[PDB]
Parts: structure tokens; sequence; C-alpha cells
């Protein structure tokens, strides 16, 4: 096959993407070993769905797992009556998701299970895939002529040819695996044919963070989770928390091999130690550095000029309310709270009004990083930890280090009941989720 593995793409046809996926245990070859994973479409990752604004999506999910499941269309601003976090598809049953892609939308999104209490093992076992919304901006020459690749970053651990089970410490920290894969492959080689690469990046891991850096090169950020920036932003490294997406341009500077690495990063994961009295909790400290892939630059590379503008960010109405959400932890219980409460699917936590703008102040009073996600309503990050954000773009996940406050601008779009939660999905399963009702 091609030196660089990427998931199969399914494209809409005549404005319609109509597909039947099955969620099923699947024998496959992965990282040089035979394993049984849970997959959509028979592959890991699942197929990449590629659509345009205003296309109709008709996706019938058949559940061939021994447990109930459902789909979350992560990042898409569609109705919570379609992207329904309370829906359960029993084993052997099917459900069809049908929606129109919003007109003012572009970027990389993804789909994965969202059935409260079962997300972490189902996501860890391989149930995820990407969705790309192609834009008219892809036709400007500085992007059209770049070589485009999707990179799904997902780690895994195998025990007896199956995904390793969760331990108690996994429920507290979030499970990380020792196989750190790109598109399901272990350290693939990307042989570039053009000097400018456009890389869509997706962190589909349960809990692992990727502090991304390409040897000898900066990255040019052009899209965040849910849309383009206003103009490219040069960065020396890019931290991708669970659930986050980015699109970056790489401008290859000379011939050679360059490693794309996940540099050491300390997210506050905890271990246990016994030195006399105790046992007591002790920080795991920073992650070990990982090589994600090998990037081979072509001969005599002469990258294109960067685009000078991308997409103007909309002028939002003045906000009508300020909310304050506080995140806290009980690590030894592996219990996680928002404003002192655990999730309850019958309780509405916040009531807002559609087509108004709200300011959400989300405060991490724990010691771990927590990546906060809101369904249905993408947001603009104004500041995090008191530092103003360096760009304007739609996001739907924002990472908060211990102690930090993020200030968001949240336009409320579709009416209905939806959720917000930590995207360390073990923490959501263990209660760090609440209910927003928009009317
Ligand atoms: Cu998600
Ligand atoms: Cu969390
Ligand atoms: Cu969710
Ligand atoms: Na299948």
């Amino acid at each position: 096959g091609p030196s660089f593995p990427e998931p199969k793409v399914v494209r809409s046809q005549g404005g319609l993407l109509s597909l039947k996926l099955s969620a099923t245990p699947t024998p496959l070859a992965i990282a040089g070993q035979r394993a049984t994973l849970l997959t959509y479409g028979g592959s890991f990752p699942g197929p990449t769905l590629r659509v345009r604004p205003r296309d109709t999506v008709r996706l019938t999910l058949e559940n061939r797992l021994p447990e109930p499941t459902n789909l979350h269309w992560h990042g898409l601003p569609i109705s919570p009556k379609v992207d329904d976090p309370f829906l359960e598809i029993p084993p052997g049953e099917s459900w069809t998701y049908e929606f129109t892609v919003p007109k003012e939308l572009a970027g990389t999104f993804w789909y994965h299970p969202h059935l409260h209490g079962r997300v972490a093992p189902q996501l860890f076992a391989g149930l995820l895939g990407a969705l790309v919304v192609e834009s008219s901006l892809d036709a400007i020459p500085e992007l059209r002529e770049a070589e485009e690749h999707l990179l799904v970053l997902k780690d895994l651990a195998l025990q007896g040819g199956r995904p390793a089970p969760h331990t108690p410490m996994d429920w507290m920290n979030g499970k990380e695996g020792d196989l750190v894969l790109v598109n399901g492959a272990l350290r693939p080689t990307l042989v570039a044919q053009k000097a400018t690469l456009r890389l869509r990046l997706l962190n589909a891991s349960n809990a692992r963070y990727y502090r991304l850096a390409l040897q000898d090169h900066p990255l040019y950020l052009i899209a965040a989770d849910g849309g383009f920036l206003e103009e490219p932003l040069e960065v020396s490294e890019l931290l991708l928390a669970p659930g986050e997406r980015a699109e970056v341009l790489v401008r290859l500077r000379k011939e050679g091999r360059f490693l794309l690495q996940a540099l050491p990063y300390d997210r506050g994961a905890m271990g246990m130690m016994d030195m006399g009295g105790m046992a007591h909790a002790m920080p795991q400290g920073p992650s070990r550095p990982e090589t994600l892939l090998y990037l081979i630059a072509p001969k005599n590379p002469k990258p294109l000029p960067l685009p000078k503008a991308l997409s103007p960010f909309p002028t939002l109405p003045a906000p009508v309310v300020t909310r304050r959400l506080v995140l806290t932890e009980d690590m030894m219980a592996a219990r996680f709270f928002i404003n002192g409460q655990v999730f309850d699917h019958r309780r509405v936590d916040l009531k807002g009004q559609a087509q108004t703008v709200e300011v959400w102040e989300v405060e991490n009073q724990g010691d771990m990083d927590h990546p906060f996600h809101l369904h249905v309503h993408p947001f603009q990050v104004l500041s995090v930890g008191g530092r103003p954000f360096p760009y304007r773009a739609w996001k739907d996940v924002v990472n908060l280090k211990a102690g930090e406050v993020a200030r968001l601008l949240v336009p409320l779009r579709e009416k209905g009941r939806t959720v917000f939660h930590c995207h360390i999905v073990e923490h959501e399963d263990r209660g760090m989720m609440g209910v927003l009702e928009v009317g």
C-alpha cells in the first residue's frame, strides 16, 4: 500500500452520504500483531467520512457489540435530538442518524461512543473515526497545492490479543497505552512528495496528551477544533489534549528525515508509593517522549507561501449571562465533580436561551489537567489561566491545567438537552459531566 496508512475515505455523492456501519468485534492485524478490537466498519480507525456544507448525512449504526452503544458527532453544531447523548442502541439493534451539515462550517470532527459509564472501554477498544467538512477555502492555491494527510493519534495496550482491561488506577487517571499509533500504525514513514504538507491532527486517545513538535521545524496552525483561524499562526510545538483537533501547515526546509515527536508532558497523572507509613498518592511526572512518525522531505524542497488570510471570525453579539463551572476531584474514590455534583441524567444543571451568547468561566480546582468539552455549541476561547488566547477560532474542547480558569464565549445554537464533560473519558464515566438545556 501507500507508505503512509490513512483510513479509507467515504465521500458524499450528489449531496448525500448514506452509509451503514456496524460496531463489531473485529480480528485484525495491528502494529505487527493479531488482535481483536471493537471497530466501526471493520477497521481501526473507522472510515473517514468526507462531506461538504449542506450535504445530508444518513448513517445507520448497527450495534453488534454485547453492550449498548450510541454515536456522538463530536464537534458538529447539529441538533441534540440527533446527536443524542441519552440514546441507547441495544445489542443487535440499529439506529439511523440523519442530519444536514451546517452551511457555515469547516474542519476536522470525529465520531465515537457516548453511552454514560461505558465510553472509556468502548473508545479504548477502537471505536472511533474521523469526519472532514471540506470548505471552499480548500481551493485557494496555497492550500490546494499542499499535500494533505489525516493523522489520528490513538494509543492502545493489548493483553491476550484484546484491549487491556481498565484497572482502578485507570479510572482515576484515564487509561494510556504503550502502543502509540498513528492511523493504527506504529511509527509510519511519511515520504513527502510536496514541500508543503497540510496535516489534520486528531487526538482520539482516552487520556494521552500529545505535545507535538517536528524536528527542526515550526508548525503553522490554520484550524482549531471546529474551524479555521483568521490567519496562520506560527508555533514551535502544539499541545493536543484528548478530543482536540488541529490542522497545521508544514513547510519543509531541506532534504532529510525529521521525527514528529510527542514531547514529555506532565498532565498530573498519579501513582501510588509505599516508603514506610502510607501508601500515598505520588505524581507520575512527565510522559516519556514518543516518536510518532518519520517525515522524509523531498529533494530540493521549495514550499509555497503561506496563505495570507483564512476565514474571518464572526462578530458575536454581546453576552447575556456569565456562568461559573468549578471542576474538582476525589482521586482516591476516582470521583469527579462539576460545582460539587456528579452527573445525573435527570437533572438540568444550566438553562440557557437559543441564539444568545453566554460567557462560561470554567475553573480547574483539581491537580490533573482536564480537557473540558461542550456538545452542540462550539465556543471561542477568550483566555486560559489569565493569558489571552492568541487566535480566534471555533473550539469544542479546551484544556485546563491545575488551577487555571478558561473564559469562553458560548453562542447557544440548537434547542434541546445536551451535556458538557471532561474529555478524559474515564472521568466522564465516573461523573464529571452535567446537563445544559437550551430553550
Ligand atoms: Cu468526543
Ligand atoms: Cu478530567
Ligand atoms: Cu460528550
Ligand atoms: Na464490521
